[PDB]
Order: structure tokens, then sequence, then C-alpha cells
């Protein structure tokens, strides 16, 4: 219901993250 725009600056460092581990 809520954290409508927390969910996006969560993406914006945690995406960061899902990129360096696709790669190890």
């Amino acid at each position: 219901s809520w954290f409508e725009p927390l969910v996006e600056d969560m993406q914006r460092q945690w995406a960061g993250l899902v990129e360096k581990v696709q790669a190890a």
C-alpha cells in the first residue's frame, strides 16, 4: 500500500548492487 515512492529510491542504490552480483 504505502512506500510508493520509497521503492524508487531503493531502486537507485540497490539496482547498482544487482549488476555487481550478476557478474561476479
